[PDB]
């Protein structure tokens, strides 16, 4: 009914803990028969997507799917690195050689050749930064690179394009620090499609000054490039020039079927949609299901970095949904006004945190602030200058004793101990915490929808900008 859907008054009302958990059950079947996860390139996130959008054309909406790229990678198994040739020696996983992150997989045995080398204390070596570090060198061999001056990315896209087979790169030693194996990656970007280790430096000399000598690499990985996606729509009512918009990550990490983290956001943001369907807002309100969270915030960055700056400026404010339904959990507002933490928002964030304390403190609810640690999907919007806000149940931290007796459950225990595990399945969910969230979830997007005028008035007061007539 759009007498009661239209108000703060009749949408946390409407919206029932019950339907939301229906999404839930439907978001972990669709996990169930998807090996365990929706993760970012996986079946169960486009299951998850499809049931999204179905959901949303079934209530009447348009959706919009929008893709953006995403290279998979993970590692199988531990590398393995032998000598043959001149004589055996079989080096050390994680001693001698580990991986570059976003390595190519491969097995490849063959020819070592140094490339334009510069060691000693001191050096600034640029082993593999230009194109004729490779004159003559010979296809098929492995390229023997030095760390230095640019990423690890050009070095080793170099030698692929030169016709190495594989890729060893050893640390630089310029300094006694930097001779060690390190945490290194050859990048989302790349696209040598041959595989990348790192060595020591004392191994990288000792294999330079080693004629004839031949490496057995082996990589154990997979890697794809491929695409992942965002899912949007908006009412068809509404100015559209003073969007409201809300944001949940719909993708799990690989190891679990991501219900709490964050299936509950994404539900009860889809049962509020749905139920938004027949409202009529004075205010635009826009819907997003973001991808690629877990891998780092890269769908709501991509949507927000690719807009239109006519298109930015509409958005009036941000709301963000994720984890709402956390086991062991407590009421978190983000503390845009940076009263908690010292870090505020831009302009507007302070009423939209507000807004949530006001809907708290009617319920009868304790509530209380939590740190912009830009660990979701709002950071793209705090990085453009949009008010933004949002709930939050708790995630690794621990509960204190303070906030047990305020929220119930147990302190000294995470407020989600299956956070990005196996277990953050419909059983972690929280009830109680899933329908106050998802209540005041609706009361603030509601409200918002009928006026943005405690936001404006913030933008005004912060703006500077004064009209002469
Ligand atoms: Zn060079
Ligand atoms: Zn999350
Ligand atoms: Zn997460
Ligand atoms: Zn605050």
């Amino acid at each position: 009914s759009p007498l009661l859907v239209s108000t703060p008054l009749g949408l946390p009302r409407c919206l029932q803990a019950s339907n939301v958990v229906k999404r839930l059950q439907k978001l972990e079947d669709i996990a169930s028969l998807n090996d365990g996860n929706r993760a970012a390139a996986t079946p169960g996130y486009q299951a998850s997507v499809d049931y999204v959008k179905q959901t949303l054309q079934k209530a009447g909406y348009k959706v919009s799917v929008q893709p953006f790229p995403f290279t998979a990678y993970y590692p199988k198994g531990p590398g393995s690195l032998s000598a043959t040739v001149p004589q055996p020696v079989t080096y050390e996983w994680e001693k001698d050689f580990t991986y570059l992150s976003q390595t190519e997989a491969g097995d490849v045995t063959a020819k070592v050749v140094p490339v334009d080398l510069s060691l000693g204390a001191g050096n600034t070596s640029t082993s593999g930064c230009e194109a004729e570090d490779f004159a003559n060198f010979p296809a098929g061999s492995i390229a023997l690179i030095q760390r230095g001056t640019c990423n690890f990315e050009q070095k080793a896209e170099n030698a692929a394009a030169a016709g190495a087979a594989g890729v060893i790169i050893f640390n630089q030693g310029n300094t006694d620090d930097r001779k060690g194996l390190e945490n290194v990656t050859v990048g989302e970007s790349y696209e040598g499609g041959i595989p990348v280790i790192f060595a020591t430096y004392d191994n990288g000399v000792a294999w330079s000054q080693t004629p004839d000598l031949q490496l057995h690499l082996v990589v154990d990985v997979v890697r794809k490039k491929t695409e992942t996606y965002n899912v949007v729509a908006e009412t068809r009512r509404g100015n559209p020039n003073n969007v409201v918009m809300v944001g949940a990550h719909l993708d799990s990490v690989f190891e679990g079927p991501g219900i709490n983290d964050n299936g509950s956001g994404s539900a009860a943001q889809l049962e509020m949609a749905v139920l938004l369907a027949k409202a009529l807002p004075v205010n635009k309100v826009r819907f997003a299901w973001w991808g690629a969270e877990e891998a780092g915030l890269v769908g709501s960055t991509h949507y927000v970095q690719n807009l239109a700056p006519e298109e930015k400026k509409k958005i009036k404010a941000y709301l963000n949904f994720d984890m709402i339904g956390s086991p062991n959990f407590g009421n978190f507002i983000y503390d845009g006004d940076g009263s908690d933490f010292g870090l505020q928002g831009p302009p507007g964030s302070a009423a939209i945190e507000r807004l949530f304390e006001a809907y708290f403190r009617l319920r009868g609810q304790q509530s209380e602030g939590t740190e912009i640690d830009f660990r979701s999907d709002y950071a793209e919007f705090f990085n453009s200058g949009i008010a933004f806000g949002g709930l939050f149940t708790g995630a690794e931290g621990l509960k204190t004793e303070e906030q047990a007796q305020k929220y119930g459950g147990t302190a000294g225990k995470a407020y989600d101990e299956c956070y990005h595990s196996k277990c953050d399945g419909i059983a972690n969910i929280n009830q109680d915490a899933l329908e106050i969230h998802s209540d005041a979830m609706a009361f603030v997007t509601s409200w918002l929808s009928l006026s943005t005028k405690v936001v404006d008035d913030e933008i005004a007061a912060a703006g500077q900008k004064l009209v002469p007539r």
